[PDB]
């Protein structure tokens, strides 16, 4: 059930934004000019 984890979970489906980054805690794939590395739904 982990689809469209391209991109960014924090970028609307409509930006598009590819995810360089991922939150390893979560999973959620982002994008560094959102979060770096770490999403801030976590820690
Ligand atoms: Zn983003
Ligand atoms: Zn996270």
């Amino acid at each position: 059930v982990m689809k469209k984890r391209t991109y960014c979970t924090y970028c609307p489906s409509k930006i598009r934004r590819k995810a360089n980054a991922s939150c390893k805690k979560c999973k959620k794939v982002i994008c560094r000019e959102h979060n770096i590395d770490m999403c801030q739904s976590c820690f």
